[PDB]
């Protein structure tokens, strides 16, 4: 607190105190570990004279260097005071000492336009044509390399710009690593007549104009797209300059100048030469209602991309076709032939994000529903089942939120498929939805979000079978309200309900059904237990909901109840046994009690070739009846029972619950399939 | 052909239509995409000729293209007062809008049409009318503006005023964002007409404490302009609200500040604005603002990932600019791994932690990069792509933060699973490359450079593939996909070996080389299909996930235990189908005479009845009665010679469930295979 104490009277600016710790035995060269400022850097920055001077008796080292690895000498650039520059030179080895990105006490003054501080590095030796040199990482991306008069010219120093190349000898056509020399850097200063007198300078004194800048962008394209006829006229006074150039998108000078809707300067360039056959410019020009500029062009006179949605495929291609103005990276255009969908606020549409096929969802900008609805996705990018993400665009007045392109909605694809299966087939479709259902909403609450509008319009199908959650614009952080996840587990439970009916009973009504009346509606004891877990539950019991038999295969189901038939304690009937005593209780009546009386009595009788009507003996019969099945004289005994699986199931359809039940945390929970 | 003739109302040659008009030319003739008529193409042009030609040939006036505009709106854009004149006695309405609102008075303001201005407002038009548009509009607060609005953001101060003064404008009318034209006029890029309006508006009482985007007032729309004219001209009013904040909570004086601006910041101070929303002394010193810091001095974010963790605390503490969503910091603390350019650093894109792939802007490996993630979205098993910033000269790439590589991941896990375990983790591994690679055919693109540097393990042990600097779209060159799939063979044994042999070794090796590195069967055939997928290669990856390498040793042995319950085995018909398939003719393999290979106890007590033959169907046989009574009571003896049934067969038998694959590939007995 000695050290910290003196850092706290250099910020005041308390002299005495300074002069009080320094004779306190205070380090002088302490640097603070988060960005290494020393005393004296802090003192330097303030342009306090005496502090510079107090610290300096006391032996601060002038080139101890800051995280960056800038000097006291070189931050005197910055500041511009010229006594203090002459403070640090007597105790500094090179004038031309460069931070770690290459910035030289020179150059401090030329990014800061400290005329008075760059006169007097200039007699002191510093370099006027020094390139930045930097670290090896920034030097692999060609950054770095510029000279003070590109620094000077970006920041618009029109003062700084005429000393150089004059008093100073400055090279104007110096490059750095990129390619680009102080033409680029005037023409982005976002004033207009900055720019216009460093561009008159550096063109009388031969700058090449001919380079290329951000984008591959020539000086005569940033010109149009700054909308200054004046910054142009001094470019085309050049008769070298390439007009013709074209830029990363291979649009040219004058091309933007019609998109932009500029007469004077569309003018100006045709009759410097330049080319009228880049584009459909009357066409450009007509939709911009420039009728002076249409009638000036008439005097002077391939489609591949392929969409991958098959649904909206044919509406894609005219999206693309058609030319809309750019929303960041989205291409939209809000007409019915692009809809998608109605919501409570501005509907969906289809949209273009990097040339890749997106719905799009519309919200006005204030709007706490499209916040809830980014928010939630943001989060979600590494959740597989949740609609992939792309981005938020705004319009100033519209967010727009851009989301992967699905074909159908849940509702819509369950009917459109409704025919595909025989009414008496295993529903294997309605298992891989819900699981994946379990699979994005489980995540969406380890991530911390609930979607508490859990709806099967809310869930899509893309064109590959995928099922995904969606519409977030009801969504929450459920660490607010920890018991209002029982919604997303209430709803679903209606889905369960929903997709085992193949979307039969609609979801409407579902919602107006009770509790009781929806477990009713089940065809089968593994969806009744199913909901009842989703309504009763107990952080992670979705992921532990997928090992439920509801999930289980046919063949899974009746391949377990052959495992456990084949244990010893079961075959042996040991009444002492620890399976035996799972399987052993209390309960109500079972639909196999007196199993032996509801089948066949032809298959009764071979197969005792002293079965029990208890459910060990009935998993015994399980065992026995499966590896024997096959065999050349059980052939009449195979017509009666048809497929295993389903025939247990049809007699009895609570075993395989009833089994579950008793063996869920035991050792025989081994005999189950793996999930 | 007869309607395509209306091409040469584009060209304005009065000649040719006049003598087209009469040989039956429709003249309300709208195409279909956008609804342009020749009387619509002609008002567009400004063609005084045109319009009376057409007008004599009954063309409707008030026939709507696709927007619904018709030719007499679109004559308030181009000015001409005497084409009003021609289609005023032909109007019912001179306030007909647009399906979004837009009628021929307000096309005047946003154009600056003075002289069609005039005209308009003696004969009826509504000036204070806002704009009426449909209800997906409105629901999201679109439209409704005015055309005092319309004339402030394109600026022009001669509409405004006849506005403000002859024409009875509303000030302080509001959209349905809640904007006035005060607003408007703020965002006009120009310095001088945004001030001019803004005295216009002022003078007759325009509210100055609105919101625009963003929660914006125009005090903070002058801020962040930097125009010190535009932040007098509005603290001359006394009733605004200087220390109002915007969505993020920036208030005027805070924004002036961090954006190096001196005397604004100085004339918000003695115009009362609060000191106390910021540490505002900081955010000088930061910018170098040595004036500006003495004036002043006078007057829970919980990263997720774990090896990172520490790291991204510091980068969401430290403040950095923003290059667009990302916020990155180039030091040696946030650094992540060396690439060919730019390195891989730590960053935060919308909050959200992400590795940085950094690119010079016009590097194509950064384009072909950039243009793989594109198409990789929905491939689940790729690096998540977050998006692409760009600083003017650097390519930002962010995607989804991984723990480790490959590479370093098998070290770690090294010493996890006791030599003789099952390897389960390498066949997640390689069945997430395979549909990483797979998936990513699909979409088009081929890696060519796969390596264990280019896969990544994140924080939930998932795989994923990335570095796509030097992926191609493989439709130039079909064949080449050959590449990813050898490279692919390799990662395969480089898994298998749990990363003991370095994969330049690999590489260096030939194929029949590789192919012997391999410790069994499984791994063995695998590899080979991937060297010689074929001509014909497709989608052999998807086929390939079938192969026995990605079966669980309980699947293997309950599928050689499930063919040895077949009844044409247990009775040993030779004549059956099954056996034809396993034994036809009359064996090389090593479970030829497997009865002499197994301990006698086992063999003599299995025993218990024609004893086993040295046959491979009683081999299988063998499994099926093995397993089925294993766990009884009388055979506990038994029971500890062998131990674990699947590691012993596979063990003693290498190639007893490669054998039994290929024979029962595709036949009616596959079925027995476990399910995918
Ligand atoms: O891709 C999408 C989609 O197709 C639909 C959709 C919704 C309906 O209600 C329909 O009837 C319909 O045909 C489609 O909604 C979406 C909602 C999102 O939040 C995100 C999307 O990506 C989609
Ligand atoms: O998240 C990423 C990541 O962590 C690594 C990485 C981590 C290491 O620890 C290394 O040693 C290494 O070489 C790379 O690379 C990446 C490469 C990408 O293209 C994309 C990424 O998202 C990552």
């Amino acid at each position: 607190s000695l050290e910290e104490m003196l850092t706290q009277a250099v910020q005041e600016a308390d002299i005495e105190q300074v002069r009080q710790l320094l004779e306190r035995g205070a380090d002088a060269n302490f640097q603070e570990e988060e960005w290494g400022w020393s005393p004296l850097h802090s003192a330097v920055q303030m342009d306090s004279e005496d502090l510079v001077a107090l610290l300096l008796k006391h032996g601060a080292d002038p080139c101890l260097r800051k995280r960056n690895g800038a000097t006291p000498f070189i931050i005197a650039g910055i500041t511009g005071n010229v006594r203090l520059l002459q403070l640090l030179l007597p105790n500094v080895e090179d004038v031309n000492e460069c931070d770690v990105n290459g910035f030289t006490a020179f150059m401090e003054a030329a990014v800061y336009g400290r005329v008075e501080a760059l006169r007097f590095l200039y007699e002191n030796g510093a370099d006027v044509n020094m390139h930045r040199k930097t670290k090896q990482d920034q030097e692999r991306i060609r950054k770095g390399g510029a000279t003070a008069l590109m620094d000077a010219a970006e920041k618009g120093h029109v003062g700084v710009v005429t000393i150089l190349l004059h008093a100073m000898k400055a090279e104007v056509d110096a490059r750095d690593n990129m390619g680009r020399n102080a033409l680029v850097y005037a023409l982005l200063n976002p004033d207009d007549g900055k720019a216009k007198a460093i561009t008159r300078l550096l063109l009388d004194h031969g700058a090449d104009v001919n380079v290329r800048g951000e984008g591959s962008k020539t000086p005569l394209i940033l010109a149009v797209e700054r909308k200054n006829l004046d910054l142009v006229q001094m470019l085309l006074e050049q008769e070298q300059i390439e007009v013709n150039d074209t830029d990363r998108e291979g649009k040219t000078a004058l091309l933007l100048a019609v998109e932009l809707r500029l007469e004077e300067i569309a003018k100006l360039l045709c009759h410097r030469g330049a080319s009228t056959n880049c584009g459909d410019l009357v066409a450009i020009a007509r939709r911009n209602y420039d009728s002076d500029l249409v009638k000036f062009l008439r005097l002077h006179k391939a489609e591949n991309w392929k969409p991958q949605s098959s649904r909206w495929g044919e509406a894609l291609k005219h999206l693309h076709r058609i030319w809309r103005p750019m929303i960041g990276k989205l291409k939209i255009f809000i007409d019915e032939e692009y809809k998608i969908a109605d919501t409570a606020e501005g509907g969906i549409y289809l949209g273009l994000y990097e040339d890749q096929e997106v719905a799009v969802k519309r919200f006005s900008e204030g709007s706490t529903r499209g916040q809830q609805e980014v928010s939630c996705l943001q989060s979600s990018r590494a959740n597989d089942n949740v609609v992939t993400f792309y981005g938020s665009e705004s319009d100033g007045s519209c967010l727009h939120v851009c989301l992967a392109l699905c074909e159908y909605t849940l509702q819509e694809h369950l009917a459109n498929h409704r025919g595909d299966a025989v009414p008496n087939e295993e529903d294997e479709s309605a298992r891989n939805i819900l699981s994946s259902l379990f699979k994005a909403i489980g995540e969406l609450h380890r991530s911390g979000y609930s979607h508490q509008d859990l709806q099967p319009q809310n869930i899509l199908i893309d064109s590959k079978n995928g099922t995904f959650l969606a519409d977030f614009d009801k969504s929450i952080k459920w660490a607010e309200d920890p018991q209002k996840i029982k919604r997303d587990l209430e709803a679903l439970g209606l889905l369960v309900l929903y997709v085992v009916k193949k979307g039969d009973i609609s979801f409407e009504t579902l919602k107006n059904q009770s509790f009781e009346e929806v477990i009713q509606g089940s065809p089968d004891e593994e969806t009744r237990d199913l909901i009842h877990h989703l309504f009763h539950p107990g952080e992670d019991r979705l992921s532990s909901l997928l090992a439920h038999p509801f999930f289980w295969s046919w063949e899974s189901r009746y391949r377990t109840l052959r495992d456990v038939g084949n244990e010893s304690d079961i075959k042996t009937r040991n009444q002492n046994s620890r399976i035996l005593q799972l399987l052993q209780p209390s309960e109500l009546s079972t639909s196999f009690a007196q199993w032996t009386t509801k089948i066949d009595s032809f298959v009764m009788e071979e197969m005792n070739a002293l079965y029990q009507d208890t459910l060990g003996d009935l998993l015994k019969f399980i065992r026995n009846l499966g590896e024997h099945i096959n065999e050349q004289k059980n052939k009449k005994m195979k017509s009666i029972i048809g497929e295993p699986s389903q025939y247990f199931q049809e007699k009895f359809p609570d075993l395989v619950m009833y089994v579950y039940t008793k063996l869920q945390n035991t050792e025989y929970m081994k005999h189950f399939p793996k999930t």
